[PDB]
């Protein structure tokens, strides 16, 4: 089974040290695949007919080798879907020269992406469909490798919603399933681009129409679409019972390399462990992550409980972490009335936990500014700044209610920020 990371998100490309770091993490998580396909690389997509430079190939072979050194396989992406005439011999040879330049460089693991297409088939073509054309084009690529290499296909309709709800209801998928060579794997992101859950019944349906088990392309931890947010919590919403229904697991992670330690650590635990539990898994990721938080000029590091807090604040796309969730729910239960009673123990307890949360966020903020690893600092600073401001606002508001102000009086002047603003 193919497992690992795709560098396939909308952001900056990683440096060579960053890719090397990510590769260590993937291998340590017991995963086996790294897929190269950054938007930085003009050859991947924007100008796909243009073969790599001598130096560009060199860079890729280097990555292949850094991955092989780690017990991982390395794939190269090609996205000839925007301006493709699927029947044109000039385009076909150009695709084939791309494939051949790589194949002969000894880079035979490929992804072919068809995610962004023209609304109608190009005149010099209208096969019966986009599906048949892409399928034919992809089979060509397969037949060119002569059974020595591997191809994964990213389809145009890659989640339930884009397939109309039930994937068995899509014609593109119907046709893709029957025309695409069975040696070629197909990506799927679940019922949505960013799926809150991916359930067994859903993937049974997908398997039927594609006539094969899909390779998961999981966007659970991606943050390109919302640069206001980052996801440092554990992989959630996918039961272990869906794994017999898949051909693979590729994570599309956060834009910033340093952000991805927990996403990779917990995904790998999900893949390896029958008893995977998100809260237990994030505890192990924190314990293994903490050494990256060494303080500058010092032997000490950010303490474990604060690293744990970081994950808790910036948890999942559809959930704040359990610790901050319960602290805010207890405060909500106490704000059931407009004027909390300062003497009430329930309000007293909620408030003190809120105030403690602020102290802890403030320590974490300050400590992060002092860490040796500046990239890790840069990765989190702004998210932490917002967290620290709106817990500040929440405490000032509740500190105000704790003075028994007369009613009528007015206060003088998914994730953490929004949860807080929802309470205001
Ligand atoms: C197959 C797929 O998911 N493609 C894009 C997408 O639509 O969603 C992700 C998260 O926004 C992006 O990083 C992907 O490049
Ligand atoms: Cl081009």
């Amino acid at each position: 089974m193919l497992t690992g990371v795709i560098e396939g998100f909308y952001g900056r490309d990683w440096r060579r040290d960053e890719r090397a770091t990510v590769m260590d993490w993937i291998a340590a998580a017991g995963m086996n695949t790294y897929i190269y396909g950054p938007k930085d690389d003009v050859h991947v997509r924007a100008r796909w007919r243009v073969p790599y430079d001598a130096a560009g190939l060199a860079r890729l072979t280097e990555l292949r080798d850094a991955a092989a050194a780690r017990g991982m396989v390395f794939y190269v992406s090609l996205a000839p879907c925007l301006d493709v005439t699927y029947s044109d011999p000039q385009d076909r040879a150009a695709l084939l020269a791309r494939v051949d330049q790589l194949a002969r460089a000894g880079l035979r693991n490929l992804v072919l992406l068809f995610d962004d297409i023209p609304s109608v088939l190009p005149e010099a073509d209208r096969f019966d469909s986009f599906a048949e054309a892409q399928a034919d084009l992809s089979n060509m690529v397969l037949r060119h490798l002569r059974g020595a290499g591997h191809v994964v296909f990213c389809p145009t309709e890659y989640c339930g919603r884009m397939a109309g709800g039930d994937p068995r209801g899509s014609a593109y998928l119907q046709r893709l399933g029957s025309t695409l060579d069975p040696a070629i794997d197909i990506f799927w992101t679940g019922p949505e681009i960013v799926s809150e859950e991916i359930v067994a019944a859903h993937l049974a349906a997908v398997g039927e129409v594609l006539r094969r088990r899909p390779v998961i392309w999981d966007n659970f931890h991606a943050n390109d679409y919302d640069i206001r947010r980052v996801f440092a919590g554990p992989l959630g919403g996918r039961s272990r019972d869906i794994l017999p229904l898949v051909a693979g697991w590729i994570t599309n992670p956060n834009n910033e390399a340093e952000a991805n330690f927990p996403a990779i650590h917990t995904t790998g635990a999900y893949l390896a462990d029958p008893d995977y539990a998100p809260e237990r898994a994030i505890a192990a990721a924190v314990a293994a992550w903490q050494p990256r938080f060494r303080l500058a000029f010092g032997d000490g590091a950010v303490p474990s409980d604060l690293v744990a807090l970081l994950c808790d604040l910036f948890w999942q796309p559809f959930a704040l972490g359990p610790e901050t969730t319960r602290i805010l729910s207890a405060l909500r239960a106490a704000l059931t009335v407009p004027r909390p009673d300062p003497s009430d123990p329930a309000w007293r307890a909620a408030l003190e936990d809120l105030r403690d949360l602020k102290r802890r966020i403030n320590k974490l903020f300050t400590l992060m500014t002092e860490i040796e690893n500046r990239d890790l600092f840069h990765t989190f600073h702004n998210y932490l700044w917002e967290a620290q401001e709106e817990v500040g606002h929440l405490v000032a508001y509740c500190d105000w209610l704790d003075e028994a102000p007369p009613p009528g009086a007015v206060f003088p002047a998914r994730g953490f920020g929004v949860a807080v603003q929802d309470i205001l």
